[PDB]
């Protein structure tokens, strides 16, 4: 069947702004996760849990009576898809149970792993997500072990479709870099957003890059796949070493007799793939990555054995029953236990990037620190288990149940808490005229609000105005911010909050955070007006104000919009055309298309764009809030080309007389040429559509300033 | 950008059953289009419409000063991509303003047509939908030149994203028949569902089958394709010679001048295309089709001679500027008038499918009969007229405004009028009672209701248990439906209602038709009773019976399920797997993905398939309505293969004991198969869901039992 992307290959497609609607949806309209999880007895599903750890199922027998390897390992890699540049990947959602994650390469066998969670999932049903399952049941496997874990939150409610990820170009599984499709350029530079060195990799090549096993040049790959996904070189040897105490690797035979990956299995099977002709198929013949490793001499017990091991043997180069390249200590008693046989032993056995913790220098320092004071180890592996598996959590204010954390981390972005009361409706009003009255523009109301609320991205759910991270490094000094524009608005924010909270009694007083959106808010209502509209926008007080102290700068650097439609902003230039990085940034935001429109047609006319830019202004009557936007661009009165000096700049000129009207960019004019985006314009540019054009504004605008508001869910 | 389509090209693809969510669609949840239609004054559109007709504007000029050919042709493509097979495409939608039909080549310079629209739709808004504004405007070009319509109905919303619908395989515009994605084979058999004889054409190849100018076998294609559009050979004639009546093709110089269609056109073209470098572009100029062709001496005005024409000459193959086939008048003067130019004229011409009209054996005598009795050619031109735009929009309750004919048409599966009081909930409850009084079981009364209500179509709002056409030709008879096990309910039904109508008094009676619904509705709660379930089954009367006359049978037959998973039948093999024809019937009804799941989990053990079949009957209690067949599908517990016998038919046995549990088909096992559907199950199969699954089931059930309920709506 010839579909629309196959005739026109390079549209842009909307169908991303529409995933996750009510129809796909099997719970109802009104359930919510939170609630239920709030009455799971966590203990009971823990100790059903830790039960099922040593209680083997025929069909995917337990690695020396424990599965608690394999579930390490499955938790690792539901939250190892994470890469800062986006937020994309992570645990949040339980998409390892959908494609293409399901199928991935490096997934192999995880599938079983699901599979022997279904009897407890189905005990519990709604009460718990498998998104929480997964990282629960990790959790459950290191306290089985005797690994003392940081905390658990529950909270991550379960999705019920793929979501859209750029995981990169290549048509290849596990393709080589330097092909047609190379995610690498230059001296080994991983393009953006991508954080891992192959197409279904979580990180590195276990062997060494592309297949070559050398520690070293591993230890590259492996520093720049962990960056980006947050974690420094502390947290990367914690976490690798951490894992690899526990558990096996599966490479008991040739390759070639792995079968077809979930995806493409037939239907007899179920859900499960990789079937695998070697002998039995499973158990003692397991075959997955193709390494045959196991790191310590109690692979079902916390020690501090793999370090012993990587520091007390001397390494040579061998192959694996299945051909992969790994190390053996050939001057080494055979002290590691067998899978299955307990009258085998085997010789201590590393990966290629196992041994980079010891070959790369920097690395070396930490792994012997760790070596030495093995409490170390254990306390930064469970700091760097927590932040992986929550990273992508949100605000702690969706953190829910018995176990979480009380120590407050500065990578969560934390928002002191409230201990006043906050202002009512009576007094919002009043700081509304006050900022009107300073002489502030509905322009810089709006820009400098829109800028705060608008870093929130709904990937990781970092990001939003609370905090008043703007007034902060490095917010404050982003590009698309306006530096000298944003420091004058917040001074005179600044003095308005200063003398309202200083005439309070009782304690009463509002954040800057709060009053920036209020500001905003009381902007919008001004631009109305001036349309001659008196509209009350919604506001919800509640937000507090975050410190310099409490916020780390170098993780903050990903939140920097280098492209917002929104307000007609590119940064440099890209290779992708700035209309599909509109809809990325429409995505990030959770807004549907039609909200995207909508949004985007009143900035215009309010002023919000960058350096006052007249792009897209298509009104008479700047910092009123009309339809103008949608009427004047869908004029066939007007005719549209490229600029001779810029092909991404357009002139519309009066078709008869060939008189200059407007200028637009890409952003602005594929709202008149995408045939679904110009069949919403239509609906706000028609006769009857002034009051939806402002109700629908407002809704959207109000959306935006409460995306991270968390404690009012 | 690599997708899961590229991974998995033949993965089953359920996003066809989440199109149109509230997510995509502009007006709010609670936006009535026909309450807002109600309102429009549709005089004063047609005033404006008709002003249009001759208001030329540059960038488009109108031929002869009038639009009006332009305008029928616009009409008529929106509704003629219609096919009876599945009842999709056609006028309905407004499908014509997106992706793919927009761009097709047989609508080209159609863009410009619809930007001539613009102003008027922006004046009247959502008061009038693009969908009925194409139809009316077609109306209203008739009527400006001189033409009486048989009449005119509103009431098509306008929709927001294509629809998914299969126009064929092959990977080239206009493909000749033979290629490797050929839609013909054997002796030019063209493949259902499609209607059209190349890929981007309305029906067939105005110079001949594949380009070959020979008006006799044209006319085997159009009397095909116009046959699976829904029309006979007197409505077909009727269509053609009055649609060519009017205006004139558009072929000045060789295609190769016309540039990209709308969807590949660059951005500044503001969602129009196929822009011309020949000579002035268009106009005089234009070029639409290629060939070169005016029908009448009045191209603007109605007239006979059209006839007078294709009869009183001799023809003549020649080329048209483009290099096209068509034919001119042998020795004629020339008699027909410029568009442009008042001091050309030019020789009477014709298409190869004009001639076919002439030298088809059956259609030369309606031809003749209509050239003379042109009266008889006016009615049966206005009634088809009327047919070819009304054919999708359902039930005449439906239709809106002030112009809807009275006159009933058989094509319209006509509905009697309800002259008498209709049963309350006393007499719901003393029917149903009777009806499990009388000895029928759960299966027959779930299976009838079934086989009755699930004939409905959303693609042309066709078919569903109104008019108990179940009880006659063809329906009664059809396979899937069990024409002896269907004969015997129907007669004790039919004791029942005789019985209970007799007994009323005040002209108070049941129709058949809600009889049959109400005792399906009993046979739910008897389920769910035998489950120990207390539950109520919503039932809404006013079905009224249809006549044996009332139903053309022909038409009937494309409404004959020859797949239905929901009862597990399959009529024959078939290329497309079972669950691909599933997913597609689903779509048909109306379903979400979770609606599917439930309906058919449930159905499943009420004992709805075809024969008895056992075939995912996964319960120990068939007729008691349970979530069984989720739980027991997604028992870890039973392994399946498929049987060496029949690879789509597959066994469940215990994988400890070997012993036989279950059989299953494709259908069935999909849904422990695919990873979307499988969550689905999880939900429905988890130790909680009991309640949600019988909820969720009577709500889909009653759904499906008011699908063609539009008197309600
Ligand atoms: C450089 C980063 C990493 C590399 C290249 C890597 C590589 C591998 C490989 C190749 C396997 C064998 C899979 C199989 O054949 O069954 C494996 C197993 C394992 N990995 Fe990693 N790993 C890395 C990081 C981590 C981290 C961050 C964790 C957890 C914190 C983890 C925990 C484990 C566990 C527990 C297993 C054993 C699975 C079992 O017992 O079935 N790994 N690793
Ligand atoms: C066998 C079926 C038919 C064929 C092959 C056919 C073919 C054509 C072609 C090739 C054109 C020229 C398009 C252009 O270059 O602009 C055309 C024009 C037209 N057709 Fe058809 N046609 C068919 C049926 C119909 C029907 C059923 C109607 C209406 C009831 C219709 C009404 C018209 C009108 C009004 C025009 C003139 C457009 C104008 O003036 O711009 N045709 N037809
Ligand atoms: C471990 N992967
Ligand atoms: C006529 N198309
Ligand atoms: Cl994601
Ligand atoms: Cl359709
Ligand atoms: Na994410
Ligand atoms: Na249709």
């Amino acid at each position: 069947g010839t579909s629309n992307r196959d005739w026109w290959p390079n549209q842009l497609d909307l169908s991303i702004l529409h995933r996750h609607s009510s129809l796909s949806d099997p719970m109802g309209k009104d359930f919510n996760y939170a609630q239920a999880f709030e009455k799971l007895d966590l203990a009971a599903v823990k100790r059903d849990l830790h039960a099922l750890m040593t209680t083997s199922q025929d069909w995917w027998p337990a690695d020396f009576g424990h599965y608690g390897g394999l579930f390490i390992r499955m938790a690792w890699h539901s939250a190892g898809t994470y890469r800062t540049a986006d937020g994309r990947g992570g645990a949040g959602e339980g998409q390892q149970r959908f494609a293409p994650l399901n199928s991935w390469p490096d997934n192999a066998n995880l599938d079983k792993a699901r599979r022997l969670l279904w009897p407890i999932k189905q005990k519990y049903g709604r009460a718990i997500s498998w998104a929480d399952l997964l990282i629960l049941t990790g959790n459950v496997a290191l306290e089985s072990m005797g690994f003392k874990t940081f905390g658990f939150a529950g909270g991550r409610a379960d999705t019920w479709e793929p979501e859209d990820v750029y995981w990169g170009s290549e048509k290849i599984w596990l393709e080589l870099s330097g092909g047609p499709n190379s995610r690498y350029s230059g001296d080994r530079q991983l393009e953006n957003p991508l954080a891992a060195v192959q197409m279904g990799l979580i990180y590195v090549n276990p062997e060494g890059p592309d297949g070559n096993p050398d520690p070293v040049a591993a230890a590259r790959d492996i520093r720049d796949t962990f960056a980006r996904m947050a974690m420094n070189d502390e947290e990367t040897v914690a976490l690798i070493a951490g894992g690899h105490t526990f558990g096996k690797t599966h490479g008991a035979g040739p390759a070639s007799n792995v079968g077809a990956e979930p995806e493409a299995a037939g239907i007899e099977a179920q859900g499960l793939g990789w079937k695998s002709a070697y002998r039995t198929g499973k158990g003692a013949d397991a075959i997955t990555s193709g390494l045959e490793v196991t790191w310590t001499t109690t692979p079902t017990q916390w020690s501090h054995n793999f370090f012993e091991n990587l520091f007390g043997y001397e390494w040579e180069l061998t192959k694996s029953p299945a051909g992969a390249h790994q190390w053996v200590a050939k001057g080494a008693d055979a002290v590691i236990p067998d899978a299955f046989d307990p009258s085998k032993k085997h010789r201590p056995t590393m990966l290629t990037t196992d041994l980079s913790l010891r070959f790369d220098p920097a690395y070396e320092k930490i792994s012997r620190r760790f070596h030495e004071n093995p409490e170390q180890f254990a306390d930064a592996f469970a700091r760097a288990w927590f932040k992986l598996t929550h990273r992508d959590m949100g605000p702690r204010a969706r953190y829910l149940g018995p176990e979480v954390p009380a120590e407050v981390l500065l990578w969560q972005d934390p928002i002191p808490a409230v201990d006043h009361p906050l202002i009512d409706a009576a007094d919002a009003a009043e700081l509304k005229a006050k900022v009107l009255a300073s002489g502030l523009t509905v322009s810089q109301l709006v820009s400098t609000a829109w800028a705060a609320a608008s870093t929130f991205r709904g990937s990781d759910k970092r990001g939003g105005a609370n905090g008043a991270r703007i007034r902060l490094a490095p917010q404050k000094d982003w590009e698309a911010n306006q530096p000298e524009q944003l420091a004058a608005v917040l001074e005179t924010l600044e003095a308005i909050r200063t003398a309202f909270n200083g005439a309070q009694r009782g304690g009463k007083q509002v954040s800057l955070a709060d009053l920036i959106v209020l500001a905003g808010c009381a902007g919008v209502e001004q631009a109305a007006k001036n349309a001659g509209h008196a509209v009350t926008v919604p506001f919800a007080p509640g937000r507090a104000d975050a410190s310099q102290e409490q916020t780390d700068v170098e993780s903050m650097a990903v939140l920097e919009p280098v492209a917002d439609g929104f307000r007609n902003y590119l940064k440099g230039k890209y290779r992708v055309p700035a209309e599909v990085l509109l809809v990325d940034k429409a995505q990030l935001l959770t807004l549907s298309a039609p909200e995207m429109t909508v949004l985007l047609g009143g900035l215009r006319v309010l002023g919000a764009n960058v350096g006052q830019s007249r792009h897209g202004v298509f009104t008479a009557r700047e910092q009123a809030l009309t339809n103008d936007f949608f009427v004047n661009l869908l004029d066939m009165g007007t005719e549209w080309k490229p600029t001779a000096a810029d092909a991404d700049v357009f002139e519309g000129r009066d078709r008869a007389t060939g008189e200059l009207k407007w200028t637009g960019t890409r952003v602005d004019l594929v709202f008149g040429s995408h045939s679904q985006l110009r069949a919403l314009a239509e609906v706000y540019g028609s006769a009857d559509a002034q009051e939806k054009f402002v109700r629908d504004f407002v809704a959207v605008w109000n959306k935006v300033m409460n995306l991270d508001r968390f404690d009012l869910a």
